[PDB]
């Protein structure tokens, strides 16, 4: 069959393009029938790797989000919630997969990686990336795994919270591009899943709390975390992780008529903007995100007080009538 | 062993108490490796049955809720978060279980039915109660049964929504109880569960978005439905018909400072109260109820739009700083 | 061209007469079963409206429990073949 | 406890047209066959009432013939499968269903009807998407006559398996009108519409039989008790208290479409009724 | 008296979009399997239009190219069980 030319038994063929072909992924339960505890086998993507001709890691984007623990609603889009009516998880398999959207002609590299501290900060540069024990390093345009070294340590998940995200989390994970020529796309990821759940409980609530200090910093979290709401002096920051449609709720301390902006993949949904002028205020609003970078910011003044909540939610009203 | 008096083998003995012992009902998967789509078997416990001298019914509440289809966040408190990754849903076996902690000496009626009309209204009176196939009548403080007649036909959760609530949903549950003395506990009713799951889905949110019309009665919905939300020419109402912690987020036109009652089973959490008088406003709060009945109510004049949106929520901040 | 029919009916609410009662001590065969007996049967009255002749296969008398392990007295249940011989004046009828 | 059923219940006397006419020359799917439909079948109303499935295993349309063979005209009964598609509109549209028959008038004839055995639903809890619940619509049309006369009287063959009993639903019909307004209320069945104009009421029937009227209203000025088409009055009782609202009992005997009755009022500010189908049953003092 | 049906109808011209598009980023779930649906079926069209109930047997999703092997994308067809659910927000649904 095939002719291919130039080419005597032994030789190399570098080809114009390739591609794998992608299918339903439709889970396995399995019933461990244990203290009448479950397992869950299936297949949730990632993220579309871009490209970074100079040195970029999960979108620039930084906190360790990309955090192995399922509910990682940033990470695992169904796992969301089953490991929901569950409180100690335990994987067996999870594998990186790497398939590719471009062509054999693109100029670049992607790589992935595997830090167990949950924690540690992210990599600076190529010579850092690459000491990594769990690492794998591709071109672009050629097909790359992962696989991922998981003890069976009874881990907990953020239903209530914790700080040392380490002695709780399984691991990080990394995509990293650098030496590219533009920041199009190259590449789309997925996850290879297997779980262990184990004493379920009444079903914890996927709500996002998130606070700003008066003057300051942050006050208390809830989360998962699909935001993360910063100040500066003037005007909010509404700095997305997550995708899909959401609800805002919220409003905050100001006085100073809200100007409505953001920034990015972003399909707003409703705006509803109660005012007081001297006074703080109110925000509901109800937006719709595909991207990173979606950004959005309310533009104020005297950001003297933040408060919001974000609990993922439909084409859903948010406006009076 | 046991010596009872007064018996003669072939005799009755009316005792001063009975009760039984419930345990830790801890859910069974089955992998039906089909379309790798699963099946659920666990007990969710679901009202204390109080009594009724006069004639009440799921607590005199009224919008059969009690409806049978997972999810019912109104009736099934764990299922609600898995008939969430799926759109498809169908039984196998549903048994109304009722235990008593009052004693033989309470003095009434309680009563367990099944009406296939997921929509038909309410049981009136005595006669009418009765009247059903799938009904049983029991004292109260005696030991009670109900199996319910599952098809096998596939039905559709409300995830899109839907007004024809009985061409999706499996049947209606009833339970009632006439002629006591005082509507204190007299009974604890569960669940029997086995559910199929099919066609499972990215997982849907459980949001709640709730309209009042300018002046009127009711704008859109999607639910599930743990609110309703009705205005007087004043004042809103915020009618429970879920337990537990809630996130309450939106605000409304009126013109008219805030004053937050609400009654019965209800434990305060979080308050904030934009107003702007002349216009509209907007409230964030944050309440957790544990009884029906709760009530809440905003009062305030010229209530001209009302909208929310309700999704269960902890613990959670909900206020400034 | 006939039908059939298995249904489960309630009928009263018995109350409490140390006395000697007989339905409601009202008199005048009240619950002879024919069905209609609209008096008797609550939901039958209208299936054998477009009836004219019945017949019965199974009729069975049930009896649950208001009251309580407490309470003091007795009830009773009986069934006359004539639909027109009096009520019981005492006990041993 | 599943009840079956296989009776032949009266449905309506068709009149003519030149023109062209359905179910009455009237509107929004009046005859859906789901029983109950108070407005086809008069019989089976009370009965499937107490039940909350229903299907049929037969149920075969009959037309007899009180003209002669000298009318000059078309009868013709149809099936929609679709208990929501619209009516008829012309002469080539009612032929091309595929349950139809197209007869003369002065003969006689038949039409059986497809029935699955879909485990559907009554109407006691209510539902817009009619056709997801109902077996069919059934259709009446005339066409190319000289006179909006009689010709025939139709026929219901019937074959129904009742499921699922718990209560009867209503028999007993229940009718508000808003003082200045519309519509209060409804319990139903659906036998009468009660319409105020200003100063006058309606009352438009949609089934046949003999009835019984119970109510009185808000007006105030003495009752003149009119009414229209197939009408037997039996007894119109009639307090009234002038200044103020009054009351009328009455039990009349509709046999047609058109009957009507109406009340005839001043300050028509309230209405109020109840309809629950009645022999020829007294309703007047003494 | 029932009709059966078996050809092969052509759909939509799938373009391109670096974002993460869906039905031409047009939205109220148009590709409704239902026939008609005439934005899907252009040919069906007038079949089921003389009748009122209908029944699939095989339905199959053809995707062949216009492009070339240096086109530099996704594309990606599914299928949703319920007609109403909303659009794919993004990559992950
Ligand atoms: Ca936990
Ligand atoms: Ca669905
Ligand atoms: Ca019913
Ligand atoms: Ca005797
Ligand atoms: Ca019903
Ligand atoms: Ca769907």
């Amino acid at each position: 069959i095939i002719t291919h030319v130039g080419g005597v038994g032994g030789s190399i063929m570098a080809p114009v393009a390739v591609s794998r072909q992608l299918v339903g992924s439709k889970p396995k339960f399995t019933g461990r029938t244990s203290g009448g505890v479950t397992v869950t086998s299936h297949r949730e993507y990632l993220t579309q790797v871009n490209n970074s001709s100079g040195f970029v890691v999960n979108g620039g984007i930084v906190g360790n989000s990309l955090q192995l623990n399922p509910s990682n609603g940033t990470l695992f889009s169904w796992l969301p919630a089953l490991a929901s009516n569950f409180d100690q998880y335990s994987f067996n398999s999870v594998v990186l997969d790497y398939v590719p959207l471009c062509g054999t002609t693109e100029v670049g590299r992607v790589a992935l990686y595997f830090d167990k501290d949950s924690q540690d900060p992210e990599p600076a540069d190529r010579v850092e990336l690459a000491n990594f024990g769990v690492l794998k390093e591709t071109a672009p345009w050629a097909e790359a795994m992962l696989r991922i070294p998981t003890d069976k340590v009874k881990r907990y998940c953020n239903d209530s919270a914790t700080v040392d995200q380490k002695l709780i989390d399984l691991g990080q994970l990394g995509i990293a591009t650098y030496g590219g020529a533009g920041a199009d796309a190259v590449g789309e990821l997925f996850l290879a899943r297997s779980v262990t759940l184990y004493f379920p409980q009444p079903t914890n609530t996927l709500l996002s709390s998130k606070r700003l200090d008066l003057t300051g910093s942050l006050a208390d979290a809830t989360g998962p975390g699909y935001l993360v709401l910063t100040r500066t002096p003037t005007v909010l920051t509404h700095t997305f992780r997550a995708t899909g449609t959401f609800n805002l709720s919220g409003g905050l301390r100001c006085l100073t008529s809200l100007t409505l902006g953001a920034t990015g993949a972003v399909v707003i949904n409703d705006i509803l903007a109660i005012d007081n002028v001297g006074t703080a205020s109110d925000y509901f609003l109800n937006c719709t995100v595909s991207s990173l970078p979606a950004t959005v910011t309310f533009t104020v003044s005297g950001v003297a007080a933040g408060i919001l909540l974000v609990g993922r939610a439909r084409a859903n009203v948010v406006n009076l009538l």
